[PDB]
C-alpha cells in the first residue's frame, strides 16, 4: 500500500513518477484513442499475427496482474507487419481490470472505458534478449485488446481454470500447452502509436496496436479474475481490481488507424 508501486491511494499511478521520472514524459501511455482525430494510414500493412507454434511456460501472480510467460529463445509466436520493422517475439500476456464493468481498460476509445485489457508483449530481435530490447525507443510491440462482457471466451477459460492456483502474489503453476490465437477477435484492425510500458519503468519503448474489436468475455471469468489478491499469502486481503493506469497526456503524438 506503501511499501511498493501499486494502484492504491498511497502507491497507485500519482506516486510513480517519484522513482520514476519518466512517468511525466513526452510518451506515456495509455492514451485515450480519439476516433475522429486518429489517421486512417493506408501504407499501414496488415498486421501479421503467427502464434501457432507459441511455447507458454508458466502463470504467474506477481502482485500487480496474472501473466503468461512464453519461451522466447526463438522465433515461434512473433508479430510482424502493421507500423512493424522487422520481427517482435511473444514473451507474455497479462491483463488489466476494474472493480466494476464500466472500467478496467488502460486505453480509452473516445473516452470509453472496458471491463479490461489484454496486453501480448513482444520484443524486437534485432536487439537479442528483452532486458536490451527495453533499453530501446522501438524495443517493444503491445498488442492491445478489449474485453467487455457478454458470452464467453473459450480459448480464455483455461486461464481462468487456473487462477485459484495462484490466488496470491509470488504463486506460480505451470501453464504449458496453451494458444494464445484463441484470445483474438475476429478484425485485426487496430489503431497505432508510439508509447511506453504502462507499469513500472514506465519505459518509453512501445510500439502500441490497439486492436478495434474487443472480445467479448462472460460473467462468471471477470469475476474470477476479481478474486485475485494484490497481497501475498498471510497479508492482508486486498482483491486485485483497478489495476489500471489512467489515460496519459497525447502530447505531440498522432495516432493511425489501419482501416477507415
Ligand atoms: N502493461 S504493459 O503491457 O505496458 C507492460 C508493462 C511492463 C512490461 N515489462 C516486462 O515485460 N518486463 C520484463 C518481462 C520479462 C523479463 C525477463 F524475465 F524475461 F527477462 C524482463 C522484463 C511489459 C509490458
Ligand atoms: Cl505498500
Ligand atoms: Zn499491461
Amino acid at each position: 500500500m506503501s511499501h511498493h508501486w501499486g494502484y492504491g491511494k498511497h502507491n497507485g499511478p500519482e506516486h510513480w513518477h517519484k522513482d520514476f521520472p519518466i512517468a511525466k514524459g513526452e510518451r506515456q501511455s495509455p492514451v485515450d484513442i480519439d476516433t475522429h482525430t486518429a489517421k486512417y494510414d493506408p501504407s499501414l500493412k496488415p498486421l501479421s499475427v503467427s502464434y501457432d507454434q507459441a511455447t507458454s511456460l508458466r502463470i504467474l501472480n506477481n502482485g500487480h496482474s496474472f501473466q503468461v510467460t512464453f519461451d522466447d529463445s526463438q522465433d515461434k509466436a512473433v508479430l510482424k507487419g502493421g507500423p512493424l520493422d522487422g520481427t517482435y517475439r511473444l514473451l507474455q500476456f497479462h491483463f488489466h481490470w476494474g472493480s466494476l464493468d464500466g472500467q478496467g481498460s488502460e486505453h480509452t476509445v473516445d473516452k470509453k472505458k472496458y471491463a479490461a485489457e489484454l496486453h501480448l508483449v513482444h520484443w524486437n530481435t534485432k536487439y537479442g534478449d528483452v532486458d536490451k530490447a527495453l533499453q530501446q525507443p522501438d524495443g517493444l510491440a503491445v498488442l492491445g485488446i478489449f474485453l467487455k462482457v457478454g458470452s464467453a471466451k473459450p480459448g480464455l477459460q483455461k486461464v481462468v481454470d487456473v487462477l485459484d492456483s495462484i490466488k496470491t502474489e509470488g504463486k506460480s503453476a505451470d501453464f504449458t500447452n496453451f494458444d494464445p490465437r484463441g484470445l483474438l477477435p475476429e478484425s485485426l484492425d487496430y489503431w497505432t502509436y508510439p508509447g511506453s510500458l504502462t507499469t513500472p519503468p514506465l519505459a518509453e519503448g512501445v510500439t502500441w496496436i490497439v486492436l478495434k474489436e474487443p472480445i467479448s468475455v462472460s460473467s462468471e471469468q471477470v469475476l474470477k479474475f476479481r478474486k485475485l489478491n494484490f497481497n501475498g499469502e498471510g497479508e492482508p486481503e486486498e482483491l486485485m481490481v483497478d489495476n489500471w493506469r489512467p489515460a496519459q497526456p497525447l502530447k505531440n503524438r498522432q495516432i493511425k488507424a489501419s482501416f477507415k
